[PDB]
């Protein structure tokens, strides 16, 4: 079977056509720009351009196609799926009271947050006035999938979250679909599986196989973790990047507003994680990457420094504990940038460790196992501190890119997370 993933991320957009009964590959790439008056144009553009580069042979293989795209980016469209406003992106949030979706959703649900898809959707609302029932309001990867299948008010209960959905109970709440905002909610499926088989106009025009079938997308932030191929409950991918990102896959959903710890649901598993503000960029603060390797040379992780550093960026923390006047905590600090480097690592470490542990304090499975992505993983320093650590086996993610996972996604769905 060789299958499609598209994955519209932050500042671009990649596309990764897979064979994997060879397991072999084609990967393509579309720059965004910084500033547009019309998104839309530029990511269907890019969703052209994606499927161009793409060689004759594979697009002509290509049996199935799936969508990753940004958490809380949304498009108010009409009947056929026309933008009819500007698309509030994920960043952008919204001046409104969190007290008028009380009654959409659970006591502190995903969606109660001013940048979420609901919030937007009622920002909008209030906006408007009031919204046509035949309008529709849509996620990146939904209009971007709209594009290929034709198929009008379609998710996932991946994007589908943050507006409202219930993937505990796989529904949104009757209040909402009782409300104003209900006719603007789209149907909701499980990732991965077929929404309906591609536009006979668009298969024909980019030599695509008229059988290719259009998969219910996800996020990109879930389509990074789909990459690295972990399904068992308690394993878990850490993404030691600017910030470090974990996702630990369980049996059991957890949730934490305060740190901002909440769950996707993920086949017959849930998939936890948080973000912290520490990570790479403190690093980078005081070492290029370079002198940040050749002084990474000199570190031996099997004594402590005496340094017990929290590595913030700057004032404010959010996970694993919440504190937004906590300051960095840098001191003392030695005269050998070999050591100061290792009270870092240290720091960082502890972050992760007490990650981990919050998640699982708050119900989730104990950690197996763990799979490493991100600038970090490498190090292979900061590797050891994490492991004697942690106490788990650590190794690096086989695979990173979300379009792969979404390759993945629409290959083989979510089907490898249920108990064998």
């Amino acid at each position: 079977v060789v299958a499609l993933g598209l994955d519209f991320g932050a500042s671009g957009a990649r596309a990764i056509a897979c064979d994997f009964d060879s397991d072999r590959s084609v990967s393509v790439s579309v720059t965004f720009p910084k500033t547009s008056q019309n998104w839309p144009q530029v990511w269907r553009e890019a969703l052209w351009q994606l499927l161009t580069q793409i060689p004759a042979d594979w697009r002509s293989r290509i049996e199935r196609i799936a969508i990753d795209g940004t958490s809380g980016t949304v498009l108010l469209c009409d009947r056929e799926g026309q933008p009819q406003t500007e698309p509030l992106l994920y960043n952008q949030a919204c001046p409104i009271d969190l007290a008028d979706l009380a009654d959409w959703v659970p006591a502190d649900h995903a969606a109660l947050s001013s940048t979420s898809s609901l919030a937007k959707l009622w920002f909008w609302q209030q906006q408007f006035g009031a919204l046509p029932p035949d309008w529709q309001i849509l996620a990146q990867a939904d209009w971007l999938s709209l594009q290929l299948h034709g198929c009008s008010q379609q998710s996932d209960y991946h994007n589908a979250l943050k507006l409202g959905y219930s993937p505990d109970r796989e529904r949104f709440s009757k209040n909402l679909l009782d409300s104003e905002l209900g006719a603007l909610l789209p149907v909701v499926h499980e990732p991965g599986v077929a929404i309906g088989p591609i536009l006979p106009a668009i298969a024909q025009e980019f030599g695509l196989s008229p059988d290719c079938q259009i998969c219910a997308g996800t996020t990109d932030s879930i389509a990074a973790f789909l990459a690295s191929g972990a399904h068992q409950p308690g394993e878990a991918v850490t993404s030691l990047g600017s910030t470090i990102v974990l996702k630990l896959l369980s049996q059991v959903a957890v949730s934490d507003r305060l740190t901002g710890v909440y769950s996707h649901k993920l086949g017959g598993y849930w998939l936890t994680g948080g973000a912290s503000n520490c990570g790479g960029a403190t690093l980078r603060q005081f070492f290029p990457d370079t002198e940040l390797e050749s002084l990474s040379c000199q570190i031996d992780p099997t004594k402590k420094s005496g340094l017990d550093y929290y590595p913030l960026p700057s004032r404010g923390e959010r996970f694993p504990i919440a504190d937004p006047d906590r300051l960095p905590q840098l001191e003392p600090r030695p005269e050998n940038p070999v050591q100061f480097l290792q009270g870092l690592l240290e720091g960082l470490t502890q972050v992760e460790t007490l990650g981990y542990q919050r998640l699982q304090d708050l119900g989730a499975t104990p950690l197996k196992r763990i799979w490493t992505a991100g600038g970090g993983a490498k190090n292979a320093v900061w590797q050891q501190l994490r492991q004697q650590a942690i106490g788990v086996p650590i190794a690096i993610a086989p695979n990173t890119e979300a379009a792969f996972g979404t390759a993945r996604l629409a290959a083989f769905g979510l089907a490898a997370f249920h108990s064998a």
